[PDB]
């Protein structure tokens, strides 16, 4: 008639179960925290990087314009035999293929490698 | 004497305490997951950004180079006063101050903000 | 079959068992007391029975002896005297239930000191 | 963080309590049987006491009467005869331990 030891052992079971589920969730949490933090460090890294890159990019863009404007302003004082040539020159100058890009990048990277001494 | 009930009720207390801890911790966990997800999003964003900005930076640098060479070649085939004029003009065109830059990036992001209504 | 109400159930059953043990305990004690009382009365009435046994067998023997003596002394008498005495003795060996109740009830009323041996049987 | 300990402790105390209840119950029941057996005996010796009392007083009375009529008959005898009968009656009312002992175990020593 006395359902005590079975009930108490049942309790031992489900307490231990709850405890286990807790600890599981806690480990999961700790992982989430770590991975989130590393993710954040990456985020900051490329944030700052994109920042500096942005600044230098705008810089070179403005320099490029200014040089072009200068060209557009020396052309009228230039002779019609020289005008056409330098016009075409500036035309193509504005065109940069992925091959050229890859070439100057690869070269200057190689330079950084060879200067890393 | 046997102090059962007194202890029995105690284990109930510790139990409800445990389940409470599980609940609150779970809420914290879900929040943390959302946060990490958002962090990852911005990581990949600033990454792709950094990439594009790198490529574009090298592009603009190359264009500026080419155009500067164009000027440095055209200028000696001009006038004496105009030769000096253009020389100084170019060597000043290379000069980009941080104030000017702040202005450029400003107007860029402001007009980006406005053109995208 | 919840978790908290489970613990409550545990308590309930335990308190129940505590109560049960208490009741059983006091019942066991009153029980033992009753036992010792019964034992006392037992020894008492056994011993009393031994006494009554001895006395009964004694008076029985004395009576038998005296009857024999009368039996032997009778044939010495006159014919009428013999009849009278024989009648007298065989009438003497007759006690009814009324007079037996009388002597018993009396000797009872005489044996008072403030014992037992009462005429009913409860 | 100290819950399984508690539970096993509860189990221990409960098992203790019920073991004690079992033992106390068994002892109680054996004691009950003993009490009842005794009661049987006390009843037995009660009714025995009753009967023994009745027969004791009956035989006592009979003895008294017979003695009285011996006393009645005696004075009508010759002197020597009177002395003999008086001595015999006198002796009769004297029962010794060996006599009554040998008498108590009569029914038993009277078989076949």
């Amino acid at each position: 008639k006395f359902t005590i030891p079975e009930s108490l052992d049942r309790i031992k079971e489900e307490f231990q179960f709850l405890q286990a589920q807790y600890h599981s969730l806690k480990l999961e949490c700790e992982k989430l925290a770590s991975e989130k933090t590393e993710m954040q460090r990456h985020y900051v890294m490329y944030y700052e990087m994109s920042y500096g890159l942005n600044i230098e990019m705008h810089k070179q863009t403005e320099i490029a314009k200014r040089l072009n404007t200068i060209c557009a302003q020396v052309i009228p004082f230039l002779s019609q035999e020289h005008q056409q040539q330098v016009a075409q020159a500036v035309e193509r100058a504005k065109q940069v293929t992925m091959a050229e890009l890859n070439a100057i990048i690869g070269q200057q990277q190689l330079q950084a490698q060879h200067l890393s001494h």
